[PDB]
């Protein structure tokens, strides 16, 4: 192990350097920042907060993300006291969560930069179940189901995250000034012999800590592959290749009755890094979705999204139907 | 020269087709092609060829081993005996039981099962819906799993619904029957001593062929960070690197964090195809699988900037 783990921190070295160059070529920059208008001292109090819930544990929902670096905003739900009151007054089993879409396009010019946004949600209820539903206040009349979630009860309070990523979409499109969501309980109902059956504050409302919607979303200043795009053209870096696999013709079997072939692709081609490469075009991009330069200290053409097979072949007299997991190679990445 | 690249095609072509001969069988966990004097020549059976289609079939529905899973399925008990009489006049729910005899018969013990779904054919061409999928835990309770919304489509359409868990489940328990309950969705709220209350010919083909089933996919019999920082491995597997910004990259313009676990992968990938060429393809590589993001807090000029970077932080490896 003398001559071995010094062979080790080589790789360790090689996996820093691409990380290097790795972070710039995400923030789209050529060297760091520019330091000298920086105050010193601990970070902003809004700043610290931003950062906090990115990292912290939240309850998940159950395109493709891009290469480059998400910046991240938030806007907090318009406040308890004022205005969310009077329309929905006295509500026992929904929660009302609106915000103001200036205060979107703001974080957000341009709904084409908004790659994903999150509706947070600080629960409280600690010792019981409960089953809730997400409605989106599409107009001022009718609301219109979006999700749901079966909460198991936790000791502890969560932090509760609904993907509205479509949602705010629209909303960034939209000039009207107040969007928002209902969060109400679930409601089970069944008719019978002309009978029926019907069975049904949770979050903190007010000031910090309130419901809000993160936005991550590529910044105003910076504005994988499948076989829909490799079969027709013909390219030079890494892509999915076309290969049809007869049974008899190919592998010179007989005991396979069905199918008698399938498309199983390879991937290949150059994974040259991504920096390395010419200025990003959108087909050259998708490849480098989950590219981590360091990772294996060379990146390869392997495949992304794989398809099964089902086959028929028989064991004596009993025919017998299996899938086989990851046969057909539908999209290729360098990672 | 075209000429000398078909040729450079051509044996890739042929390694994948090679490794491609070793992954089926290494799948299938045979190490020759079986023997075939006793086939039956002529056309698959009947239920066989039904078996197959199935899982081919495109279905609209909202981790896995190398080796390959014999399919299975069982059809729900028919409509006229049995299922009607104690669910007398349902409206608007339809109600889809099974026997759990036959459950075991297909897939004999519960850890061999590794996905069990439930088919449906869906008949409501124009108008949307939305569903509720729920099962029968007791004699007297049905318990929620899941629920969809069916967007309009001209033709009949087969629905899926993922009930491994409950299938399973059902191995587990002995009462003899076992069944799910597809009902409309429930939409209501109440205020002010008010309540408001909405719902949403069959829903779905319910008799013959073409009648709702399980579908098993299980382990045939026949066949009987947290893991790479405790043990050393020789092959492809995660390995350890913290990376402080100022100790390994000479960084201070990360303010927040000051480094973070990004991980490697490391390891060669050169009867047991399972670790060594899980894709097949012609030249392996021991690549991650399992990524995960890292925030930062950094400045440029007087700005502070918070951004969230992609795929830093390398959970899991593999070959591929
Ligand atoms: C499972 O999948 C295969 C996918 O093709 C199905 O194959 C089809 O089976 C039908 C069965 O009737 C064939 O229809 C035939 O039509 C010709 C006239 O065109 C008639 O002469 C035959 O007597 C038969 O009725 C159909 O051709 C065949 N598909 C192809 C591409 O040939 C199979 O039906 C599926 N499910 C089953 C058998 O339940």
């Amino acid at each position: 192990s003398t001559s071995k783990t010094i062979d080790m921190e080589l790789v360790k070295r090689k996996r820093i350097e691409a990380i290097r160059g790795q972070i710039l070529s995400k923030l789209r920059l050529a060297s760091p920042p520019s330091q000298g208008d920086v105050p010193p001292g601990p970070l902003p109090e809004a700043v610290l907060a931003l950062y906090n819930s990115t990292r912290d544990r939240v309850a998940g929902e159950s395109p493709e993300a891009d290469y480059y670096a998400k910046e991240v905003t938030r806007v907090l739900m318009v406040e308890s006291g004022n205005q969310i009151y009077d329309k929905f007054k006295g509500t026992p089993h929904s929660l009302y969560m609106l915000f103001n879409t200036s205060e979107l396009r703001e974080a957000v010019p341009e709904p084409v930069l908004l790659s994903r946004a999150e509706l947070r949600l600080l629960r409280l209820k600690l010792k019981v179940e409960q089953h809730v539903e997400l409605y989106q206040k599409y107009s001022q009349d009718s609301w219109r189901y979006l999700s749901n979630r079966l909460l198991a009860p936790s000791d502890s309070p969560e932090w509760l995250s609904f993907d509205v990523t479509g949602v705010v979409r629209q909303w960034l499109t939209r000039r009207e000034a107040i969007e928002g969501f209902r969060l109400s309980a679930h409601c089970s109902c069944d008719s019978k012999d002309n009978t029926l059956h019907v069975e049904i504050d949770l979050a903190t409302i007010h000031g910090m800590n309130r419901p809000f919607l993160l936005l991550m979303a590529t910044p105003l200043e910076r504005a994988a592959l499948d076989t829909n795009y490799c079969f027709s053209s013909t390219e030079k870096n890494c892509c999915v290749r076309q290969l049809y696999i007869d049974f008899r013709k190919d592998l010179g079997w007989k005991w396979i009755h069905e199918p008698k072939g399938y498309h199983a692709n390879f991937c290949l081609g150059p994974c040259p890094y991504i920096w390395s490469l010419d200025t990003q075009y959108s087909k050259v991009l998708a490849l480098y979705n989950q590219h981590n330069p360091g990772a294996s200290a060379a990146p390869c053409c392997v495949p992304q999204a794989l398809e099964p097979l089902p086959i028929v072949y028989y064991v004596g007299r009993k025919p017998k139907v299996e899938q086989l997991s990851n046969m057909i190679v539908r999209s290729c990445k360098c990672s």
